[PDB]
């Protein structure tokens, strides 16, 4: 059930594809920052995930070079895919910029995402 | 020689395989040597491929599931960092590694490090 | 009066916090959740003349999980920002270390995030 | 403990603690980089009975960026462990979140790794 089009906090789209070998693919275009249009993102995700109540791991990365702005920077989420009749992807997130070595302490941004199939309003 | 292509290893002797593509991508291979892994495990991820031209790193990160033939750990990790060239070429990075917990245990699914990878095989 | 209170975080677990004059977050812990037992010490730091622009108070405190009810061998310490007005929040992330082994130190940190009502 | 003393981290930022019998850390934190002039107010705590399995000692403290010299309108928590031996260390992480709007508060926080030993730099 990942496959699809998902939104999160910040009304950011996730445009999504999970392949029978374990492989995310894709869209991302976020709502903030310096990012203009659609990016690509990779991905993995569990593909036998357990059947004990719990949620499916998976992470994706973005870096965001494309044809309208290169923002020398790239994010990670991960987190997981909990299931159900509202189903959600509840992650956390890595942004790294491109930085000098002396303002490296400063390179990495850290927060949260909550991704649904209903854009928040 | 020079570039982010190539067989890296970290401060916990783990083995990064890479090759970056011409178009942003990174495609390989990844073996830890702690936790519930076993062999290696598909990663795949991006990283900018035309950095900025002030000494700037180029910044990159990717994802391992950790399933494969050989054991399924119901979990994920994602590397955020940059690779720094040079004489002493590094990719500094922090990670996240999220478990598929029920809800009740969610608060818990998430660890976090930092992992430094370097071409210098351990000694 | 803003930050000083007690909250709860979306977990259940209850914050008493006291914010004095000289920036200084003193007061108590309780999780709904893990190994602890019970109340724990906090103490902490915030931003006694923050921005008025709508920016929240910088903040953050230290909980060792160590009472006379269970040692648990761990601190968390929650890093976030105060938002005031009649729906006060404090928005955090956190980072709770376990002592480990060397060798386990990789597997020492948990990182979360808990939002905090009055 | 061990821990009572000046650390210094990979930056070389000076970190000036006392570990109290009650589990208190108290002390100044002076930032080699960023807004931080000088040195500023810290608090904390650690665990004052530590495993005897040769586990690290559990600790953490907070820095509010506000001084007489400047007000940076951030706070940065480190949490992390002491690790006892031939030369002793404090390993952690951190997260250094600013005040910011709401529309601004998905880059609020930074994160990063200190490692501390008592070897002043040279
Ligand atoms: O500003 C940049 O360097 C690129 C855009 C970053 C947008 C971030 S990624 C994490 C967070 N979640 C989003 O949807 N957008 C922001
Ligand atoms: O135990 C698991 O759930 C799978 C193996 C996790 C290994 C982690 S990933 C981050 C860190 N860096 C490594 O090289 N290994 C550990
Ligand atoms: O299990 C432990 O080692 C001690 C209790 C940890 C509880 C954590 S702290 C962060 C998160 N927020 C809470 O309110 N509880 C959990
Ligand atoms: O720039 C600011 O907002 C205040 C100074 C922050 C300095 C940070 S705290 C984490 C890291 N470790 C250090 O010793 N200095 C930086």
């Amino acid at each position: 059930g990942i496959t699809g089009t998902w939104y999160n906090q910040l009304g950011s789209t996730f445009i999504v594809t999970a392949g029978a070998d374990g492989a995310l693919t894709g869209t991302y275009e976020s709502a903030v920052g310096c990012a203009e249009s659609r990016y690509v993102l990779t991905g993995r995700y569990d593909s036998a995930p357990a059947t004990d109540g719990s949620g499916t791991a998976l992470g994706w990365t973005v870096a965001w070079k494309n044809n309208y702005r290169n923002c020398h920077s790239a994010t990670t989420w991960s987190g997981q895919y909990v299931g159900g009749a509202e189903a959600r992807i509840n992650t956390q997130w890595l942004l790294t910029s491109g930085t000098t070595e002396a303002n490296a302490w400063k390179s990495t941004l850290v927060g949260h995402d909550t991704f649904t199939k209903v854009k928040p309003s």
